[PDB]
DNA sequence: CCACATGTGCTGAA
DNA sequence: GTTCAGCGCATGTG
C-alpha cells in the first residue's frame, strides 16, 4: 500500500515503551514498525524487553555469547567475571542472545559509533538516566567532568558527531526523542539543557521542549516528565512538519479505581497504630491522607484515594510502594497494577510474569524506569514522513 | 521567614 | 556480590 517502513532505534530501552507505543498507533497512522535496534545493559529489562515485544521466541539453555560483556545485573553497576559465568548456560541467556541477534541490542551506549549505529533512522529514543536529576535523588546533575549516569546524555552527543562526518544528511535521523524528569529544568540544570539544545542545533536539528503530565493522556497517575522532540531541518523542509502544541492537551480524567484488577487474596497493610486525618484534593486532583509517626520520609507517609490520580512511580523506595485504600483495606498497587499505570497492558505483564526470572519488585522497577505508553502515542502522532 | 506540593532515589545490615 | 526497609530534603510556587 503507501505503508510506510518505519525503523526506531531505542538508546536506553528499557523495556520499550517506545516501541510498544509506536506499534499501539501503528495501524492508525498506516507504519509497519521495525526494529533497527537498541541499547540496554540491564538484564532484567533486556529479558522483560524480549519477553513484551518478541513473536515466536522460544527460550532455551543456551551459552552466552562471548562478546555480551558489558552488562549490568543492577543497572548501576558493570556485572563482574563471576555474574557473566552464572547467566552463561541458561534459559536467561537465550533472551540476552536474542536481543543481540533479532533487535540489534548493542547493550552499552559507549559501545556505539559510526561503524555500528545503524543508518536511515527515521525514530531515534534516548530516554537517558534520570537517577543524578530526580527531585528524590541526590542531584548530582550532568556536569561533563563528573561522569554521573544521567551525564550518559553526552555519550548521545559523541554518537551524533561521529555520524555527522561519515553519514550522509539523509542517513541521518529523521526524528530523535529525549524523555527524562521534571528536574531537568532546575535552575542548576538548565545550563546543561541548554548546551545540550544548541549541539542538537549544531547537528542540524530543530526541537521542541514539551513538559507533560500523564494526568492529561488518559493516565490517573500525575507524573510530569520532559520531552525533547528533534526533526532533522531538511527533512522539516521536505515534509512541512510542524510541531503541535502538546502541553495544553487535557484528555477526559482517570482514577487509579479504573486500572484496579479484583482479587480475593491481596495482602492487607496493618495501620491501625498511625493516626491519620481527612482526605484533602490537591490542585493536581491528587487525593491523600498522611500517616502521624510512620516514618521520617515525608514520600513514604501517604495513603492515596482511588477517586483522584496517584503518585509518580518511581522505580524504588516510597513511590515504588503505592498505598490505596480499598473497601477490603489499605494496600500496595500491585506489579500487574504498576505495569497498567504506566500503560502497558495486562498481556505484556503476563509476559514478563511467564519468564519466571523477574521478581515483584523487580518488574515494579523497570516499570517505575518506563515512560507512560499514551504520552509517547500522543508524541508520535505528530511526526510525519515522505511516501518514497 | 512561612505553608504547601511532590519525587524514573539511596544504601548498609544481614 | 544481593536486597529492600528505613531513611530526608531538594526545588519549586505562592
Ligand atoms: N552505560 C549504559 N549503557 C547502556 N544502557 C544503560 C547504561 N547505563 C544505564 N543504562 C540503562 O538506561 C535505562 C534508562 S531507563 C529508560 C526507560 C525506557 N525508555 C523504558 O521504556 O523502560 C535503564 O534501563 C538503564 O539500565
Ligand atoms: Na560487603
Amino acid at each position: 500500500d503507501k505503508i510506510k517502513v518505519i525503523k526506531v532505534f531505542e538508546a536506553f530501552a528499557g523495556i520499550g515503551s517506545q516501541f510498544k507505543a509506536l506499534k499501539n498507533i501503528a495501524r492508525s497512522k498506516n507504519w509497519e514498525i521495525q526494529h533497527s535496534g537498541m541499547v540496554e545493559w540491564f538484564v532484567d529489562a533486556i529479558v522483560s524487553y524480549v519477553a513484551i515485544h518478541s513473536k515466536n521466541f522460544n527460550p532455551k539453555i543456551e551459552r552466552l555469547d562471548r562478546d555480551i560483556l558489558s552488562i549490568s545485573n543492577d543497572s548501576k553497576m558493570p556485572i563482574s567475571e563471576y555474574g557473566i559465568k552464572k547467566i552463561n548456560n541458561t534459559i536467561k541467556a537465550s533472551y540476552l542472545n536474542y536481543a543481540k541477534k533479532h533487535f540489534n541490542n548493542l547493550f552499552d551506549i559507549k559501545k556505539v559509533n559510526k561503524d555500528n549505529f545503524p543508518k536511515n533512522i527515521d525514530i531515534f529514543t534516548y530516554s537517558f538516566p534520570c537517577q543524578d536529576l530526580s527531585v528524590q535523588g541526590l542531584q548530582k546533575g550532568i556536569d561533563k567532568e563528573l561522569n554521573t549516569r544521567s551525564g550518559l546524555l553526552w555519550e548521545i552527543e559523541r554518537i551524533l558527531e561521529e555520524i555527522k562526518n561519515s553519514f550522509s544528511k539523509e542517513e541521518m535521523p529523521k526524528y530523535l526523542l529525549m524523555e527524562n524528569v521534571k528536574n531537568l529544568l532546575s535552575h542548576k540544570n538548565k545550563k546543561n539543557y541548554n548546551t545540550w539544545l544548541k549541539q542538537l542545533e549544531k547537528f542540524g536539528y530543530k526541537s521542541k521542549t514539551y513538559l507533560l503530565n500523564s494526568k492529561n493522556f488518559d493516565n490517573c497517575q500525575n507524573r510530569e516528565r520532559v520531552f525533547c522532540l528533534s526533526i532533522r531541518d531538511d527533512y522539516l523542509e521536505k515534509t512541512g512538519f510542524k510541531f503541535k502544541e502538546l502541553e495544553k492537551v487535557k484528555n477526559p480524567p482517570k482514577k487509579i479505581k479504573d486500572i484496579l484488577v479484583d482479587s480475593s487474596n491481596y495482602k492487607y497493610l496493618n495501620l491501625n497504630k498511625y493516626e491519620t486525618t481527612t482526605f484533602r484534593e490537591t490542585k493536581s486532583n491528587i487525593i491523600s491522607r498522611p500517616l502521624k509517626n510512620y516514618t521520617t520520609f515525608n514520600s513514604e507517609n501517604y495513603v492515596y484515594n482511588i477517586n483522584g490520580i496517584g503518585p509518580t512511580l518511581t522505580a524504588s523506595g516510597a513511590n515504588s510502594r503505592i498505598k490505596i485504600e480499598t473497601q477490603q483495606g489499605v494496600r500496595y498497587l500491585t506489579p500487574l497494577e504498576c505495569f497498567k499505570y504506566m500503560q502497558f497492558d495486562v498481556n505484556d505483564f503476563k509476559k514478563v510474569q511467564s519468564t519466571n526470572l523477574i521478581s515483584e519488585n523487580k518488574m515494579i522497577y523497570i516499570a517505575g524506569n518506563s515512560i507512560p505508553v499514551k504520552i509517547l502515542e500522543a508524541i508520535f502522532n505528530t511526526l510525519e514522513f515522505v511516501n518514497n
